[PDB]
Parts: C-alpha cells; structure tokens; sequence
C-alpha cells in the first residue's frame, strides 16, 4: 500500500485514516523493523505501522520506544541516583513534640491530610525559635507531604496565596530545593499568624489547598490532590448518592469490626431466607425491587444488638408522652399509637416481626377487630411480591400498599390524553381487590391506598422540572433529587403552581382528573385510605395555607364517605367507557339484596369517564343501584360543568330540578343532556357523584370493630370495620420552614392543633404525621437540604425537637417537643364514630442514619446500592475516615436500650425475646445498649469524597502511619518528623538499587512510581526486581500469578506491548499486568488478541 500526496504521489512521514504512521523509504517500499530517522529510532511492526509504547530486543539492542515512538535504552537506569538528607536545621526544631496523640490530631490513631500536630519550636513571627506551647498546633502538610508532587503542588498554592516563591515547583524538581522553599512558606506563614492571632485562616487556606483544582496540559480544571477527593472513589453509580461503600472487617481496625455472621445485607422480605421466594399466584408478581444500601450511613438490621435497639425506639416513640414530660398528668395522653414501617424493601425483614410482636406485647392486638383496629400499622412495602410476604409469612402484623390501585388510578386518569388508559382497566384480573362483584366481607387482603405522597408522585414531578429547565447541571430526575440551591426549587414551583392552574389539555407537568382520582378512591370497598396533604393544600408555602383546585371537590367526598359509604360494591363500563361504582348501602352487599333498615338512605353512585370529547350520541349512562334503591328519589354531590366541579354539601343546596328518580329496579338513566366530554382544571372527561335523598344529621355509615376472638393467621380482616378506617398523610416535602424567628404559629403542629377538628369531620382516624427527628442541614439529599428538613434525614433518632442546652426553643421544622405532646393531645382529645380518639402515626426510620459527627476508620469496599463489589482495585479493604460515630453527648446516649432491662422483665413480653428471627437465626439481643453508634453497627455508607489516600500511608512500607499504636502492622512516623536520619531517594548499590520514601523507609514488597513516571517494584530484600538475560522481562514479582514486563533498568511497563527474545508479543494494561485471552483495541484502531497463555494471535 504505497503512500501518495495529493499534489503528487511521492514516497521517501506519510500517514493513514486511522492515524496509523507509516514511513516509507526513498521510492515508496515501507519499513519494517527498527528504522533511525533524524537520529531518533522508530519501531515500525510487520504492518509497516510506527508504534509507542513497545519494548523489545532488536538486532541485539533492548530498546523501549515511548508514547513519542522513540527508542529508549533498557540497560540504562532512568532513575535519579543518589540519596537526598531529610534532616536540615529546622528538622530539630519541626520534629513532633511527641511521637503520640497527645501532639497529634487524629482518627483512631491514623492520620489525614488535615492532620495538625505539636513541633518542638515555632518559628513564632517567622523570626526566633520558641518552645511550642499546647495548643502550638501546626498542620502537618507545612512540614511534611507523602511525595514530591504533593509537596510541589503545595508550594505553588501558597505561593499563589503570597505566601511563598513566586516560581514554580513539580515533581521532576529537585528533593532539596522544595525542602527550602518549604521553609521560606513556613516563615511567611507563621508571619501570617502572628498579625492575625488566629490559624483559622491556615486551616481554611489548607483545607482549601487540599481540594484545590488545576489547569492542566489538555487544558480542564483536574483535581491538584485526586487521592483526596471523590474523583478517587470511582466505582458504581447505581446508589442514589452516585456510590456507596460496604463495610468490612480487617485487623488493622479492630474497634471496627462487625461480629461473625453480622452485616447481613438484602434481607428483603422476598429473600428473607437468603434467596427468592416468589408468594406471589398465577396473575400476580412476585418480583422483589428491594435493595440494602439506599441513602446515608446503613444501619445493619441484621445484626440483633440493633434490632433490640430498633424495638427500644418503637417503645420510645409509643410512649413519648409519658417517657419526655413525667411531671405532667396527662402524659399519657401524648404518646404515638401506631407506626408506619419505613423502606421495607431496604431493611432486614426481620424488623416487620420485631414491630408485630411488641404491639401483640403491649396493646393485645391478637385478640379481635376492636383491638386490632384500635392501632393501624402500615409498610412501605413497593415490591410486588411484599404484598404475600406479609400475608402469609407476616400475618398481616401491617397494612400493606395497594399499588395495583394506586398505578391504575394514575394510567387512566392523571396521565395526559396521548399516555391515558382506558376506564376499562378497573375491571382488570391483576388488580389486587376484585370489585366488579364485592360482595362479602373478611376476603380481602388487607390495605391501604393511595394516590400520591410525600415522596411518591410529588418529589419527582418537581425533579423533573428542576431537570428540564437546567439539563446541564441536573440531567436526570434521579440526580435532580441531589438538588441543593433554594433557587432551583423556587424556581421550578412557580412552574409546578402555574401548572395545576392550567386547564386538564394544558397540563403540561401535573396530574390531571384528581377530584375523579378521589372520588374512586374514597368510595372504594375493602381498604383504608389515604390523603396526602399536597391535593388539598399545596405542595410548597405555608402549613395549611394554600388550597388546590381540588379542596372543594376532596373534602366534599371526604364529608359524604363518613354519611353515605357502605354495603357491596360493583363496578360497570359500558360500551362507551364510562365507569360506574357502586355502594349499596349498609346492610346490602349486591344488587339483588333487599337489606336492612340501614339500606335505604345510605350507599353512593359514582360516574367517571376519561374523554374529553365524550359525545354519547342517543347512548344512556346507567347507575345500577340496588333493588334496595327502587322507587327511590337522588341528588347529586359532585358534578362537573364548563365552570368546573359542584360539590351540593346537603339535600337542601340542590335545586329542585337536578333531582332524579331511580326507576324499579333501582336505576339512574343519563341522557347525552347530562353527560358530556369536559377539559377544565379537575377533570378531563366527566365526573358525578349522587347520593340517596333524606339523610339526617345523625346518619353515619361506618360500623364499629367486632370483639369476637379471632382464631385467623392475619391481625386485620377486609371488613366494613376496617373500611370505617381512613388515613392522612400530614405534611408535605416542601411546606416552607419556619425560619429562625418564625412567630408560635406557623409551625406545623401548632396548625395541627388548631385544626384538630376538621381531619375529624373529613373522617380521618389515623393521622400519619411527618416524621419528628431532628434534621440535618448538610443537603446531602434532598430530605437534609435547608428548605426542606422535612425529617428522614437525621442524626439523633430520640431527638423530637428538645430545648436547647441554655433552655432556649430550639424547634425542628415541625415544631418543639411541647408543641408535638399538644399535637399529639388535641388529635387524641378528637373523638370518632366508635368514642374512640383519632390515631396519631410515627414515621419508623429504621434504614439509615445521615451526617455523623464524629470519623471512625473502617476497611471499604467500592459497591453498588445492592452491595455488589464494584471490583475498584483500589478500593478492596482499604482504610477510610468515615464520618460514623454519633456524639455520645446526644439523645442517642440517653435513651438508647434504656428500656430494654425493664422490658424483658415483664412476662408479656416473653414471646418477642425467645423468638428465633427468620434472617439471623439467632434471638433478638437486649443485654447490649447502644448510646454511640458506631461503624460496627452499620452495613455500610454512601462514598463520603474524603479521597482513597485521605487516610495517610507510607507509599515504600505501603503500611498507615498510626500514632496510637506501635504494631508492626502499622508504619511509624516520618523519620524526620522524629528528628531521627531519614533519606529520600533511589541509591544504586554493589548489590542492586534501594528506593527510601519520602517519610525515609526502605521500599519492600512494593511498586513505587517514579518522579519521571515510571514504576518499579522492589522484593522482599529491598531490592528493585530488574530482568536480566539469564532471565527474561517477562516475570512474576510478588506470587501473584500476575507477570509483568521488567526491563533491565528495573521500569516495569505499563499501556505497552513487550517482547520475547523468541518473538512473542504481550500486552500489559494499565495496571501493568499482563492481559490474557483478550482483544485490545489501539489508539488507531487496530485490534489484537491475546491467547490464555498471554501471547498475542498471529
Ligand atoms: O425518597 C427516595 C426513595 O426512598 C423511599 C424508600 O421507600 O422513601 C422512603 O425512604 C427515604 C429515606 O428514608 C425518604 O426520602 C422517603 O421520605 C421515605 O418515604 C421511596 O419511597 C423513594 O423512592
Ligand atoms: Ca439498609
């Protein structure tokens, strides 16, 4: 293939498509071999290709051609000969104080870029040696640095800090020169300080310096110290927070270390056992989308120290009246009645037992309905499989979610047109609950529904607005979740606002039919409701202080479930696609049913179609109501109009004429004169609700719980009892926080309070209120940004909002602790149908733990959120600063377990200790407290960014510096840090070549990368490993199985292709080993494979 240029074809520098450089003689042959043009060796393969990065033996001559192509000879040495002293006539005077902790800052006796420690002298005001005092702390980066590059680079940003010499430093600079100049930045540092009285600006100007960035040759800010950021954390992005790290055991952190056969991740309720179980029949899934690692530092819930802890918290909450105001008589009438199980699917299923159990325990709820009833669980439980995990593994201990429910009401109604299902749907086989002919009672797995929550249909509408307005910086909903700029948020309200405003057509974000949504769901059979504050109030401003287009329509549905709702259920679609629901009314469960003296007055009918251009065309809509309803006159509830929705809140508000009839066999009959296709603001298509003429004041549908012993498998039975139940999501994401000197008024428990009588007259029994801790501020997540310390992001679980150490209010977002007990007062003192008080729910926050206080070391693994190892070699058993020791000053150390002695005492109580739990095998473990959590009790965390080398390390010993320990296993300090001898540099020998670290120990058992680039490993004797004739470059070094390519200089090559003197060729990655039984794709886009034997294919 000869090379031709295009003003004419002449070869004797030519080049190719790919980038390929082949070079051809005078008169167009090319070159083969090794080829000297303008004093420079090339290597040109068989292909007549010039190649970098290739080492090999040619017409006797080992020569090594680098990223130039140019050859380079392997018999020279590379390396810099000669040692360099470390000891100067500061060194007596830098040298620590001590060699202990006591002049050391430091994490479980390691240390880290931002250790600060005590010399022996100052030079104080850069002019006269003095005896440092105590709190003469220095930081140890101005005096010592784990290679010269690091070192170099810190001498150009203080410099660049006029702290320093105004020129530039690298690592290919000399050892002694950046010793000096060290020393010119430590005078005018200590200059600094004494003007200014203060180091603060040191340990700023030092912190900064060590996350500073750089311009480099290509021309991006690169990170000055990667091994010190997250850019060094690489592994796996699937975890919420873009990695996660597992925690496990190694002897250098003994404190630590997790028992045997603790850390048991993924126990979901599917893989409970340790594998999948599908619960799951024939039309229903039995997936399981559970995962261990979600978000923070991961409580190990298989471990039963902290299972027993979990317990003590759930006994906390249920008795945080009595437990937090003694004094007070009416304590009692400020504890939480029931909890709600948070990430079920992320958790040791274990815990849904643990809860079971001590309700059992303590309130009885085994024996009937009436006590049963009396305490609502429920468990955040998406998986399809969890719902049958519950009912036969769980007894039905906690009610699970109705998401059959919840994602139809969502395809068929609040999606706009081009995505919407059809109304036929609701007839469907997979649906959860049968309610084309409902018509008996305790059949019905029992649950609860939804349509939207906190987290569920409302954080991520707003993600995605945040997404689509700054692609850029958030380009998916997942990563918009990390949003931390209150900007953004305002932003993208205004936009969520104007949004709900818009007729159903112009709906470009927000879900559209929601009253329609409602009206289905609160006139449904077999399960407990739930409204979310954010239908009736907005999502974002004030608590309570802003309604939606909804309120008028949702409360009026909400009034008339408590008159009207009861009996059987049918659901109908007509040959038009019109749904029609009905209740029969107390007493009837069908159609065919006569009743009871309950019936007639009693059991709504609901009309609901999807399109908007519905035209019946001499077509009629049909309400079946019972043949109890004969004869019967009607009057509308809701109804819709071009206007939009009117909600009739009594039979006299009606106009006479809207009335109608029901013929003999209890039927309405709709004319194309009544119903139509609509596009408002609350509904696109049409939506009607009647209900039964002649209801009194007294009237109340609902039906008290049975005290009959119950001898079944499920704590709650699907029945009119439970149905009488319905549940509301207090709170909202993103209701504005009571700034810092908000007046008493705003805070949402406040409102609560105050409010204590409408959630009753609306129905509700159980008031889920948001969860109470304490929240972080750090805006590592969305849950612990400022503008939203909504209460799942959390420090110290006992902590509700306490007073301040002076005494002063110190609130959370809801509230004080006062504030919750008369929250918790005022909807106790609300009394419902049955005589009995109005629920009050806690948030169960067993998964994680955000933002700890204080670092512990723990060995890391770089994963996945399903703990999966993310295979970083890096990253295996490393040592890391992690921040996850609580304060052991907080609630935590108070409360923690406190409980636990008293408990086990009592006899009722007996069952739930002798327990064996499904996962661990083992009992519960009560005879341990937890005040201070510690890394032990956690499965793992989130990857904190503090840099895989953060935590500092002797790069020739490759051991930790610890200063609180003497074991060999650790290295000891800097030798001239303990004003001992202490050389740096490589130093060639009879023998063979040493290399002394920076710190000034012998490389041993170790690679060690150059100044200039190149690695090299040194045996065990101390000895850099070199490949001689007797012995080929192709090498094992360390019993590996590992073979790497060692010139005779000693470089071991890396990115390169090397040689047999027999002609074989071997490819060694970027780690430098060796790559078998694999194809390599070239920078100019040739392929090669190489064989298991590691050889190259032809
Ligand atoms: O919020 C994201 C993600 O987490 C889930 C897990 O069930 O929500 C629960 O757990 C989170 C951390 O505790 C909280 O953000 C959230 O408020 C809580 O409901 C999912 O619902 C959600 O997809
Ligand atoms: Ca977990």
């Amino acid at each position: 293939a000869k090379g031709f240029d295009e003003q004419g074809n002449q070869i004797k520098i030519a080049t190719d498509l790919s980038g390929n450089v082949y070079y051809f003689d005078a008169s167009g042959k090319m070159l083969t071999g090794v080829q000297n043009i303008d004093g420079k060796k090339y290597y040109f393969d068989e292909q007549g290709h010039r190649r970098r990065n290739y080492a090999g033996v040619f017409n006797n001559e080992f020569i090594y051609f680098g990223l130039d192509g140019v050859g380079q000879s392997a018999i020279e040495y590379q390396f810099e000969k000669g040692l360099t002293s470390q000891n100067s006539v500061a060194t007596s005077h830098n040298a620590a104080k001590s060699y202990d902790t006591k002049s050391f800052t430091n994490v479980d006796g390691f240390l880290t870029a931002n250790s600060w420690y005590r010399p022996t002298d100052i030079l104080r005001n850069g002019t006269k040696w003095e005896p440092s005092t105590e709190t003469d702390f220095r930081p140890l980066l101005m005096t010592w640095w784990p290679d010269k590059e690091v070192q170099a680079n810190y001498l150009n940003y203080m410099s660049a800090l006029g702290l320093g010499d105004q020129k530039i430093y690298t690592g290919a600079s000399s050892q002694l020169d950046l010793n000096n100049a060290a020393l010119i930045v430590q005078e005018a540092i200590e200059k600094k300080i004494s003007l200014e009285k203060s180091t603060k600006w040191l340990d700023d100007s030092i912190k900064s310096f060590i996350k500073s960035k750089r311009k480099d040759i290509q021309g991006n800010l690169v990170d000055t110290n990667p091994g010190w950021t997250i850019d060094s954390e690489t592994g796996s992005t699937n975890h919420l927070q873009n990695g996660a790290f597992i925690f496990t055991n190694s002897p250098l952190v003994p404190e630590a270390n997790a028992a045997e056969g603790n850390r048991l991740i993924n126990r979901t309720p599917s893989q409970q056992t340790g594998n999948h179980i599908s619960y799951a029949s024939q039309p229903y899934s039995g997936d399981d989308w559970g995962y261990e690692l979600l978000l923070g530092n991961d409580v190990d819930n298989s471990n039963p120290i902290v299972q027993a802890e979990q317990l003590n918290w759930i006994h906390y909450l249920m008795n945080f009246g009595t437990i937090t105001a003694p004094q007070d008589p009416d304590a009692h009438l400020a504890n939480f009645d029931s909890i709600r199980i948070d990430a079920v699917d992320n958790v040791d299923a274990d815990l849904l037992q643990i809860a079971g159990d001590y309700f059992k325990a303590a309130y009885q709820v085994g024996e009937n309905d009436k006590n049963a009833n009396q305490h609502i669980h429920i468990l955040q439980d998406w998986s399809p499989n969890d719902v049958w995990y519950n009912q036969q593994v769980n007894g039905n201990s906690q009610l699970t979610m109705d998401a059959t429910m919840q994602n139809q009401l969502l395809a068929s109604l609040t999606r706009p047109i081009t995505s919407r299902d059809s109304m036929k749907s609701f007839t469907k086989d997979a649906l959860l609950v049968h309610r084309t002919a409902d018509n008996s009672y305790n059949q019905a797995v029992p649950n609860y529904s939804f349509i939207r929550a906190h987290d569920s249909e409302v954080q991520t509408i707003i993600a995605k607005i945040i997404s689509d307005k700054h692609p850029d910086l958030y380009p998916t909903v997942d990563k918009a979740l990390l949003a931390k700029d209150s900007a953004l948020y305002d932003e993208a309200f205004t936009e969520y606002n104007a949004d709900m405003q818009k007729i159903s057509s112009q709906k470009q974000y927000t879900h559209n039919n929601m009253p329609s949504a409602y009206a289905i769901l609160l006139t449904n059979k077999d399960t407990v409701p739930r409204v979310y504050y954010g239908d009736l109030f907005t999502d974002n401003g004030e608590y309570m202080a802003n309604k939606t287009p909804y309120y008028d329509a949702i409360t009026s549905l909400l009034t008339a479930r408590t008159k009207f709702v009861s009996g059987g259920q049918s659901l109908s679609v007509d040959k038009n696609d019109v749904l029609t629901s009905v209740r029969y009314g107390k007493g009837a469960l069908s159609a065919t049913d006569n009743g009871s003296s309950d019936t007639r007055n009693q059991g709504i009918g609901v009309i609901v179609s999807n399109n908007p251009n519905l035209d019946l065309n001499n077509d009629k809509v049909t309400l079946s109501m019972g043949i109890s309803h004969a004869h019967q006159a009607y009057r509308p509830l809701l109804l819709t109009n071009s206007q939009g929705i009117v909600a009739y809140a009594t039979d006299s508000e009606v106009p006479q004429n809207l009335y109608k009839t029901t013929n003999d066999k209890g039927e309405l009959t709709f004319d194309a004169s009544e119903i139509k296709g609509y596009d408002t603001v609350q509904t696109s298509g049409y939506l009607a609700v009647w209900v039964p003429v002649g209801a009194s004041d007294e009237q109340d549908a609902r039906t008290i719980a049975s005290t009959e012993k119950n001898n079944g498998n499920s704590v709650y039975h699907s029945n009119a009892a439970l149905d009488s139940q319905l549940i509301y999501e207090g709170f909202s994401n993103f209701q504005t926080v009571p700034s810092k000197n908000a007046s008493a008024d705003e805070y949402a428990n406040v409102i609560i309070a105050k409010h204590a009588a409408d959630f009753n007259k609306w129905g509700v029994t159980s008031f889920q209120m948001a969860p109470q801790y304490r929240s972080s501020t750090d805006g590592s997540f969305l849950d612990a940004v400022d503008t939203v310390q909504n209460g799942y992001a959390f420090t110290d679980r006992y902590d509700l909002g306490f007073n301040a150490a002076d005494g002063s209010k110190n609130p959370t977002k809801y509230g004080t602790d006062e504030d919750l007990r008369n929250a918790i007062k005022s909807l106790h003192a609300q009394k419902t149908y049955d005589g009995s008080s109005i629920q009050v729910m806690a948030d169960f926050v067993p998964d994680q733990l955000y933002n700890m206080p204080l670092e512990q070391a723990v060995s890391v693994i770089r994963t996945d959120k399903y703990g999966v190892n993310s295979e970083n070699p890096d990253i295996q058993n490393i040592i890391y600063a992690a921040n996850i020791k609580s304060s052991g000053t907080d609630y935590q150390s108070i409360y923690g377990g406190k409980y636990l002695a008293e408990l086990q005492k009592n006899p009722l109580f007996k069952s739930l200790f002798d327990r064996i739990q499904i996962s661990t095998k083992k009992t519960i473990d009560p005879n341990t407290r937890i005040t201070q959590w510690s890394a032990k009790y956690f499965n793992g965390s989130n990857i904190q960014g503090k840099g895989i080398n953060y935590v500092l390390k002797d790069w020739a010993s490759n051991k930790y510096f610890n200063v609180s320990s003497n074991d060999d296993m650790y290295s000891r300090l800097p030798k001239q840090l303990m004003n001992q001898e202490s050389n740096t540099g490589f130093i060639v020998d009879d023998i063979g070549v040493k290399y002394y670290s920076i710190s000034g120990y012998q490389a041993k058992n170790t690679f060690v990368e150059d100044g200039n680039g190149e690695w090299y490993y040194f045996d065990n004797d101390g000895y850099m490993v070199k490949s001689t004739e007797e012995s080929g470059p192709l090498r094992t070094v360390n019993a590996s199985s590992k073979k790497y390519y060692i010139l005779p200089n000693g470089v071991e090559i890396r990115n390169s292709f090397g040689q047999d003197i027999q002609g074989n060729t071997y490819y060694f990655d970027a780690r430098g080993e060796m790559v078998t039984s694999q194809y390599i794709s070239d920078d100019t886009q040739n392929i090669y494979y190489f064989n298991n034997d590691g050889t190259m294919a032809k």
